């Protein structure tokens, strides 16, 4: 299992900013987002651990430059367990398969 | 060829504000409104696509329209000039058959 | 030519029920829908001739403000909404409200 | 169109208290409830205007007697327009027709 | 109609604590739960009124021992009207039919 | 015959925190993650099943992972060692086809 990164902000424009900065800074795949409630949004990515760290640094900085946005919470799990991947929305799906291949 | 068109995103509290933004934006720039999100806590997001400069013009018009609306305020906004294809595939900012007549017209 | 759209929002369902009834009785308009916006806020959306929407809107504001526990949070009137707006936001007519559309215009 | 009454409280236990008190106090029909958000719940009833007034009074008192509940907002509309009944969830349904008839 | 009890906590762990304590303390059937919003959860139970009383006290005690939980609101209706049972989510279902029998 | 396995439940603000807790719990104890809840107000619940001591060990690890996570805090948690069947029937803590593989290991 490749590493997983997750980041959360208030507002959709912030997570859009995070998304574009993350995928351009690191060789990673965006696998999903969550409408978390209370206008908070989460973005989830996968990749080599060093690449997720690089991307996450970029996503933090991008949210903090976005009007009205700030980083609420984030984490990186270097090697997620299969039970985690099965239950939480962090697995790959056919719609992002083309981007996984490009990254690897 | 062409790159992905720019994406603009704006958010306010209350639906009347986002209605004001939508109408001002599409009248002020050569853009397509591609969707809206009921974000929670009575916040609404509007997402638009178009040439970078038309998105910048539309966004100024949207900001001004929200600030003129009773009980509305701009909470947050962004423009991404050249969105990556992975972003367009995962987040609700792509075109759809419903709005395809308007992309055409733009 | 796209008819005007009016939108109004309050905290709590009773206040939006009050708005809806006052609006439809005060102006020759059609109520086209409502939104459960979140945080117990509710939106009502109406269509009709611009002057009828204005009259209906004034009546709705006053009805909400008279309702126990409610007040007007936000509202707007767009005289001539763009087709891209009508297509994306829930402000278009539907079969369920066509009978009301016809009556307002026909009267 | 018979009258409509609507009441809203914080928490489900209060709306349950209101529902039971209203239907026992007045000749009315409970037509629906709404999970409004933020743990608020709405109850909507139909009936003759005087019966709706009687039920509403009983509903408010029941909420105030309920542990942790408070009345947030309420209204009565004597003669709701048909467009209102068509768009908002205040109409009768097969599930409550037996109660409409009684 | 048997009695109905309804209780609401902040957080899911509390409603889980309540549920387990309630069904062990009295001869009741848990009939459903509600994700109410704002991280509040409601539990609904049915049974003889004395058994619902016994269960409710046990639910309250259990919530108050649960880290981070709190009782927000609760009620007991001895004999709910059939209109209430039809509209609000407090009736029995096939999934809980075995527990109703005991 | 067999008793119902123990259930643990934990809640924090934000998804990153629940992700941290899930990975730490499943690695620390012989447990199955059976589900999560988007609780509202950006709070997320995670529910796990296992032997009583394994759930206890997993929960301690989940609490420490949430507290180490930027922007997360443990809001509430509980362990029920022996949940009643009616509870498992009504609340979302039962096993499912998706997690059957993990139950067996």
């Amino acid at each position: 299992q490749s590493a997983v990164g997750s980041i959360e902000t208030i507002g959709f424009p912030g997570i859009l900013a995070a998304a574009d900065a993350m995928v351009k800074a690191g060789r990673i795949t965006i696998v999903g987002y969550i409408r978390a409630g209370s206008a908070r949004f989460t973005l989830n990515i996968r990749g080599d651990v060093q690449e997720v760290k690089t991307a996450m640094a970029a996503g933090i900085d991008a949210i903090n430059r976005t009007e009205g946005a700030d980083v609420k919470t984030w984490v990186i799990i270097p090697r997620p367990h299969e039970n985690v991947v099965a239950v939480l929305p962090i697995d790959f799906s056919p719609e992002v398969e083309p981007f996984r291949e490009a990254a690897e």
